[PDB]
């Protein structure tokens, strides 16, 4: 059972998708992956210890970065013990373990005060991340001595030879010029077409019938596993597309009548494409009905010739001439791990001999599974270009060696790429569930990573609520009652917003009628329906409490967003710095929670060269449909407000400079937050550059009290510039046009030195940048090919320095122009 259902109308509230539903099936692959799932979650679920589970804690195996030592010169770090009235400070090696601390303050469990995190482990204290942060951004480590959590909290509800050939019988719509209609139906193993056939053309009538064989030139036998019908229906413009697998999920060949609704097309490689679900929407869908009734060593230029296609850039187009020098040349070949992805597409996956070559080269995996962890390499064979569960599989097996920490920083590009996956039950999803189930920061991100494509995408919902439900059968108790708490929020406010922009019209100023018909709203929201506390989505250590209605108003965008304030809900807080959370209706925060991720990975990627360039990757989460919440950085203005505030717009390259020393109350700090402008700034152009998002305009760039520049709103994104270097930022940079500067020389000096640094992994921002635009931004090979030349591939860094130089000269060159041009649409 009885409370068995109920549990099931909890699990599918908390999804957003009632996974039981057969109402969009033609065969029981969700079911059986859906059952398939239980092993690994139990697994996982009787393996994990429940209290390091429960206290969850947030750790590096990293070396503490050389800026950061230059933080601790002393080989002493400071933390203050609180309890009830007490607090008393402890000089610290950073190499001691929390229990060796926590031994000297009882000569004389520790969590952070404010938040749910906790300095628990045999870890050393330089490798907290919270000890980390504090050291970055100069502040004190306050912790109370509180008894841990008990672990019964985190607890389970125990649980042929003939040619392939397919008949179409015909097409159907419900409501449709007097146009031409054809079906083109291909046999798909990746983004290749084994064998293309195509029926004559009909009139485009309501109910267009056929009735032909359409027999290919590849044989049963030589179907590989993972290969789709991918059928298409073309009028010459492609309007309709439906995918069906050809092997099943338990390797039987396709069998019997078929009627598949199809996805239309509106406005080119989109993971949508490649989707095994059929459209819903029965009711407005087209559809289609179908029937199956089925050695000497190499010469030195030659091994120049392989070394020269092994080393080139992911995006680097194979000829036929490079695809059969790798496979004649496989042995070799596979003694360089970077070779792999050009290895793995040069294979003809159309033939069972040669398929069977392959998987005798995959068993001779000695130097692969010796060779150190490439997450760039690793990602690669998990794109759209490999449909085969082996080559596939080898990838996650290198990702099993990661650590909890680089598992939040690939996460979100992980849990997209399982859109490339031919079935639900894949390695990958497998790999996401268990390491989600093993660390509470990570099933947290994993729950909204996966919740937002349910509530967005049509085409993998039914996979990732599969995917879901596994996690949330697993996580316990407590875990399911934050999820439920945090949910509840959402819906109440997504309400609220919807009405809200209701009573607006398009006018420039939101009505102040408006902003106290909010603030009623949420009095009537406080009161009796929404929870007292929640988990704040984007920072799951920081718990909300009631709204500051006072402080809450409608932003004056179009878009109608919501500035909320929030009390913390813990006592134990250092502060009385209330919670701000921006809840935005309208825009689709997939492309900007994937560019916030690439920035965080461009900041990893600096760490390994002790290089820090201050970027500010502010939480946002796409929470639902169209909605989520953005994270309010406190103390921070945009360039147009100090541009239109000593200005006053309907500009001066004077007012930024001055708007620090009048922030900054010492002389110590004014030239610290000039250095913390002149990093971030080169942080920005560098990071917007190779993204190609450099073109903004001042609303959608801001600086913190402590010049910290940080670009915002990646949402939608004649005369061009590379990135936003106005004379404004060269003002506080000390210089005016064409003039050198002490600062100035240094920006420039920051700038390759990144640049460089991000060039040294071409190949991981290449399958990044891929990969987020095929998931995430519904696309063409042009549009893809810009990061090549943004990241000057095939050349050597003098080459590449003169180029990036030069981009800073145009921005130079162009002054307030293409600045002034954005402010000449207003
Ligand atoms: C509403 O549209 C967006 C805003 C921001 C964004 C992010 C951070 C901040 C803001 N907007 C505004 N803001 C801010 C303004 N004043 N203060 C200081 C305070 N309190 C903070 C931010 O920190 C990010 N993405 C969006 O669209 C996808």
């Amino acid at each position: 059972s009885e409370e068995s259902q109920a549990f099931q109308r909890q699990l599918t509230a908390l999804i957003g998708y009632d996974v039981t539903d057969v109402s969009n099936v033609h065969d029981d692959e969700l079911e059986f992956t859906r059952r398939g799932l239980v092993t690994p979650r139990m697994a996982e679920v009787a393996s994990r210890d429940p209290k390091l589970y429960a206290m969850h804690p947030w750790v590096t195996s990293k070396p503490l970065p050389e800026y950061l030592w230059k933080k601790i010169a002393n080989n002493c770090i400071f933390i203050v013990i609180h309890r009830s009235t007490t607090s008393q400070t402890i000089k610290v090696s950073p190499d001691d373990t929390p229990g060796a601390i926590l031994q000297s303050f009882f000569t004389k469990v520790l969590r952070v005060c404010g938040r749910d995190e906790y300095l628990v482990g045999e870890t050393p204290i330089k490798n907290f991340q919270w000890v980390r942060h504090c050291l970055k951004n100069g502040e004190e480590i306050h912790v109370v001595l509180d008894t841990p959590p008990d672990p019964a909290l985190d607890e389970v509800r125990k649980e042929c030879d003939r040619k392939f050939r397919v008949k179409i019988r015909g097409i159907d719509i419900p409501v449709l010029t007097d146009l031409t209609v054809f079906v083109e139906a291909n046999i798909q193993h990746g983004q290749q077409v084994l064998c293309q056939r195509r029926t004559s053309p009909k009139p485009f009538t309501e109910e267009v019938l056929w009735n032909v064989w359409l027999e290919f030139s590849i044989k049963i036998k030589d179907l590989p596993k993972g290969a789709l019908l991918n059928l298409q229906i073309y009028c010459v413009q492609l309007l309709y597309y439906v995918n069906l697998l050809l092997i099943d999920h338990r390797f039987l060949l396709r069998r019997g009548e078929y009627v598949l609704h199809m996805w239309q097309i509106s406005g080119s490689f989109n993971a949508d494409k490649l989707t095994s679900a059929t459209n819903p929407d029965k009711e407005n869908s087209m559809s289609i009905s179908i029937l199956l009734d089925n050695r000497a060593e190499m010469p030195n230029q030659l091994r120049k010739q392989l070394e020269a296609i092994i080393a080139t850039d992911p995006l680097n187009p194979l000829t036929a001439e490079d695809k059969e020098l790798l496979w004649h040349f496989r042995y070799e070949s596979l003694k360089h791990p970077k070779a792999y992805p050009k290895l793995f597409s040069s294979v003809k996956w159309g033939q069972q001999e040669i398929v069977a070559k392959t998987y005798q080269l995959l068993a001779r995996r000695e130097v692969w599974d010796q060779s150190a962890l490439d997450v760039g390499l690793t990602m690669q064979l998990l794109d759209c270009n490999f449909s085969d569960e082996n080559v596939r599989a080898i990838a996650v097996q290198k990702l099993e060696s990661l650590e909890d920490d680089d598992v939040l920083h690939y996460l979100l590009q992980l849990v997209q790429a399982v859109k490339f996956e031919p079935y639900h039950d894949s390695a990958l999803a497998r790999f996401l569930l268990k390491r989600g189930l093993r660390n509470k920061r990570i099933g947290h991100f994993l729950f909204w990573f996966l919740r937002s494509e349910i509530a967005q995408s049509r085409h993998y919902q039914q996979r990732f609520a599969v995917i879901l439900e596994a996690y949330l059968r697993g996580c316990g108790t407590a875990m399911l009652h934050d999820f439920t708490q945090q949910v509840q929020v959402i819906e109440m406010l997504q309400k609220v917003t919807l009405d809200i922009k209701s009573l607006s019209a398009e006018k420039y100023d939101v009505s102040s009628q408006v902003i106290s018909q909010l603030k009623q709203k949420l009095e009537n929201l406080q009161n009796s329906q929404l929870p007292e506390s929640f988990r704040v989505p984007y920072d799951p250590g920081l718990k909300a409490g009631a709204l500051a209605i006072e402080k809450c108003k409608v932003m004056a965008s179009k878009k109608k967003p919501l500035w909320l304030e929030f009390k913390c809900a813990d006592p134990t807080a250092l502060s009385n710095e209330t919670i701000g959370i921006i809840f935005k209706h309208g825009d689709d925060l997939r492309q900007d929670m994937l560019i916030l991720q690439i920035l965080r990975i461009m900041e990893s990627i600096w760490e390994t060269e002790s290089l820090d360039l201050c970027l500010l990757p502010y939480g946002c989460i796409s929470t639902g449909d169209k909605i989520g919440m953005i994270e309010i950085v406190k103390d921070a203005t945009t360039i147009a407000k100090i541009q239109q505030s000593t200005v006053g717009n309907t500009f001066k390259d004077e007012v930024l400079n001055h708007w620090l020393k009048e922030k900054s109350p010492t002389e110590e700090k004014f030239q610290a937050a000039v250095e913390r402008f002149v990093y971030s700034c080169a942080g920005y152009c560098v990071a917007t550059f190779v993204l190609g998002i450099g073109d903004r305009h001042n609303d959608n760039i801001m600086i913190t009290e402590t010049g910290n520049l940080f670009h915002i709103d990646f949402g939608h994104i004649k005369e061009r510039v590379p990135f936003v270097l106005t004379p404004d930022f060269l003002f506080v940079m000390g210089t005016s046009g064409k003039k050198t500067s002490p600062h100035f020389q240094k920006f420039q000096d920051i700038c390759v030195k990144a640049y460089l640094a991000l060039r040294h992994h071409t190949n991981l921002l290449i399958i990044l940048f891929s990969m987020m635009l095929m998931t995430g931004m519904p696309t063409s090979k042009e549009d893809i090919e810009y990061i090549r030349d943004a990241l000057t591939v095939g050349k050597n860094e003098e080459d590449a320095k003169k180029y990036f130089l030069d981009q800073i000269e145009v921005c130079r060159d162009k002054g307030w122009t293409v600045q002034f041009n954005w402010f000449l649409h207003l």
